[PDB]
């Protein structure tokens, strides 16, 4: 109980702030997470023994992949973090409990491949979930790591509290599809614009609670700009290894996925900030104002791309 996880100086500061980068030494990342959850949640929040047992559990359904990997899991983890400690009292004990583990958990089993190249090839998840396939797969992932024995970090939960946790996680994993992200943020634009956004409104929560995982999903483009082209690097090498895969179907991948595109990445990257990141972080700060530095970081980043094609790097 008077066991507290404690960090470096260096990261001790910087990993309050949202561009914080967890670095490349793995064996630090469980005491990174669990020192969030500790400063986000409590030290009582979940039993030390049952969290270290979850968190390695975790880590090990997690695969050797360039991109969709344990370090992301726990760099949108961060992310999250971030938000819920800029935004102190507007996240109930539930949802601050329910939302990191959501983030840690949100690509649970990932094998680097979109939901459509699973649809295309017929691979059976595609059968078993026929929209958000890999989403429903992390949920249920989730689960099965949640009844494992002495994996239970929710025991000391009501059996209602219980259900409201799992609800939270489960539609926490789902707004992680992409595909999902454009309506729900159209949604949150209306209704703050039109001022019927209302947070005691549990339907308007579950919404605002979809835009921060989208937010932290994406956090890729917020970070310092060696961050952010790195990562990219490994982002564009799933989706060439997907494009490669779709080439063996008999399928021309989409360029975005095309290994002999490279040329149109800068171009393919402004696409991307203009019609996912910046909305998404404009939205985010408009709901949520103290999240202006990852709109702040993202818009930076849209400039560094700029450059990047007028041959200036
Ligand atoms: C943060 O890191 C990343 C890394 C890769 C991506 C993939 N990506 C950018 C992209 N790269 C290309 C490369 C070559 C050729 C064409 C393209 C292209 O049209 N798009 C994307 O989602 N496009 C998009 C465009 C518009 C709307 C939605 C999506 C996104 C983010
Ligand atoms: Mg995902
Ligand atoms: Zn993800």
């Amino acid at each position: 109980g008077l066991m507290q996880f404690t960090l470096p100086v260096r990261l001790c500061k910087e990993i309050e702030l949202f561009h914080f980068d967890i670095g490349p030494f793995e064996n630090m990342w469980p005491g990174i997470f669990v020192y969030m959850v500790h400063r986000s949640c409590g030290t009582s929040c979940f039993e030390l023994e049952k969290l270290c047992r979850f968190i390695m559990s975790v880590k090990k359904n997690y695969r050797r992949v360039p991109y969709h990997n344990w370090k992301h899991a726990v760099t949108v983890a961060h992310c999250m973090y971030a938000i819920l400690q800029n935004n102190h009292t507007l996240f109930t004990d539930l949802e601050r409990k329910g939302l990191l583990i959501a983030c840690l958990c949100h690509d649970l089993d990932h094998r680097g491949f979109s939901n459509s190249y699973l649809q295309k090839f017929d691979h059976p998840l595609a059968a078993l979930y026929s929209t958000s396939t890999m989403e429903q797969h992390h949920f249920s992932q989730t689960v099965s790591i949640l009844q494992l024995e002495g994996h239970n970090i929710f025991s000391t939960l009501s059996s209602s509290e219980y259900e409201q946790v799992l609800e939270i996680i489960r539609k926490a994993i789902i707004a992680t599809d992409l595909a999902l992200y454009f309506g729900n943020r159209k949604q949150l634009e209306e209704m703050y614009q039109t001022g019927s956004l209302n947070l005691n409104n549990q339907s308007h929560r579950d919404r605002v609670i979809g835009l921060m995982m989208t937010a932290c999903d994406l956090c890729s483009v917020t970070k310092l700009w060696p961050v952010t082209k790195l990562t990219a690097n490994d982002i564009y090498a799933e989706f060439w290894a997907e494009g490669d895969e779709m080439k063996k179907l008999g399928i021309q991948p989409i360029p975005m996925m095309d290994r002999d595109k490279k040329d149109e990445v800068p171009q393919g990257q402004l696409g991307f900030y203009n019609a996912v990141a910046i909305p998404c972080y404009t939205t985010l700060t408009q709901i949520l104002p103290p999240t202006e530095p990852l709109l702040k970081a993202c818009r930076d980043n849209l400039s560094q791309w700029e450059k990047v094609i007028r041959g200036e790097e």
